[PDB]
């Protein structure tokens, strides 16, 4: 039993974030997709003739089972068609869980609702970078060995605000075991003094991606927990440096000056000719008025009567 | 004459935010890449022998003459390959321009260095959707026919923060005559009571990309003038809709009510079991720390002395 704490899993940070054991309806979730993925089962629940407390109780045990994301392969773990086609063929996100009457492994399935899910924001220090290193952590609430690990990154057609994640949008990045460490002073990990943690260089995506985690057991039951992670690299602003001409090294003189361990925690764009601030909002309705499929053609110019 | 009013053309902008008149170094510009333009061109001239004032002339020429993004094809202008190979082979965003001391054309080619170019944000009103129009709006200072047009879309693998534009990376979207048509009201466009408008479908990208536009006489010299435009889609936020499940129609009583023309201009995503602020701070210093090539590894957990 276990979750990703870094990049922290997507039903992880939904679980931290709180706010679904009350109201029921899952109206106090501040995460718009969290509260999504958990309305979407509750609802799901009250279509199929359930009670309130059925339906918050089966979106609550989405959430409070994040340690629980998994699925039972049986002896033959690996055979890859097996657990692609038997396993977990569909809703990845959710450990192929969609049984809210059944438990476990209940219904997950809101976990794999498409939209706006809240990334891990990866600055990059130079923007030509091809692979960045991370430490994964994965957070074992219960300690079991021997086992071995899975790492999936999304393909770069992958859209997370439309698209389901599947197994032809996956590609393995890491396949192996990780041995058990102590966890650092500064760990994501409260729930054991033990961590799964190792580098591996993630393929630098210009969009928001998903990092898809599976954590084998080596033994007959088979059981497997998988996870999906958000993730985003932000760019760094300014001139990319390849292309930076310098100045020779110069010294100047005149009447005329003008001529020549911690770290920190709109209206200046204005300059003395140009007020920024107010062209920009006439900007921003012109994009309004003539972009979309309902903007400004004929009806601002043109009249018409019926004969 | 003219350049790209709507989506507003790189060279526009810069020219509109001003502050490049005073100092002659550009130190004054407020859009960093605008500035970047500028002083690389400044210190392209400095570094071939120029004087502050011809460095400071080169520089501001470029973005004065934003009406002026030119190359002269001569009178085989729809010949592909001589547009490609001869007119404008390289610099596509200065419409090669490379050459300070001799006008016109000058040196644009501080327009063509990457980085993370101002872009026009056009928001979608549904994610899913595969194409946007966006009704283009071509400002002509000068009045010149018979001319056409042709506008490009970069493919999606460009990348603005690294990259030049290239004609191997460009897509045409359009190509044809554009009739003149009286400026509307709300136009972008000051210096003429006549506008080049038509509706283009934009392919929907995942990223910022460029819009390239040639507007193209239809005479023996052949002038020709090319503007890149910076543009990005920014995305609904919330569950993609068409996932969403919606509750049964329902009535409810209890004693625990919980249980059941104009538009508008951190700490909210803390709920009363988990103070997101303070989480999201020590997260955000786990990333710096356990990410990139300086992250801590085993310094934090390692002692070694030389024997």
């Amino acid at each position: 039993h276990g979750y990703i704490t870094f990049p922290i899993a997507r039903q992880r940070r939904c679980n931290v974030q709180g706010g679904f054991w009350w109201p029921p309806d899952g109206s106090g979730i501040p995460d718009p997709m969290c509260r999504a993925a958990y309305q979407n089962v509750y609802n799901k629940v009250l279509q199929q003739g359930g009670t309130i407390d059925q339906a918050a109780s089966a979106a609550q045990y989405m959430f409070q089972q994040d340690n629980e994301y998994a699925a039972l392969a049986g002896p033959n773990y690996l055979d890859q068609n097996h657990i692609r086609n038997n396993v977990v063929p569909n809703y990845l996100c959710a450990a192929h869980a969609t049984t809210w009457r059944i438990r476990p492994f209940g219904d997950k399935t809101g976990m794999d609702v498409s939209g706006s899910w809240t990334p891990t924001v990866i600055p990059l220090q130079d923007n030509t970078v091809s692979t960045v290193p991370i430490e994964f952590e994965f957070c074992p609430t219960a300690i079991h060995e021997p086992s071995f690990f899975e790492i999936y990154i999304t393909v770069p057609s992958f859209n997370v605000y439309t698209d389901q994640v599947t197994w032809q949008q996956l590609i393995n990045i890491f396949t192996g075991p990780i041995p058990l460490v102590q966890r650092r002073p500064d760990s994501q990990c409260n729930a054991n003094n033990l961590v799964y943690r190792t580098t591996v260089g993630i393929p630098v995506r210009q969009t928001q991606f998903v990092l898809y985690v599976r954590w084998q057991r080596n033994d007959p039951v088979g059981e497997g927990f998988y996870n999906c992670a958000d993730v985003i690299f932000a760019h760094r602003l300014g001139i990319n440096e390849e292309d930076k001409i310098r100045p020779p090294k110069m010294k100047c003189k005149g009447n005329d000056k003008d001529c020549y361990h911690y770290h920190k925690c709109e209206r200046q764009y204005n300059t003395k000719d140009f007020n920024y601030v107010e062209w920009n909002d006439d900007y921003s309705d012109y994009i309004e008025n003539h972009t979309g499929i309902n903007r400004d053609m004929c009806d601002s110019t043109t009249k018409c009567c019926y004969k």
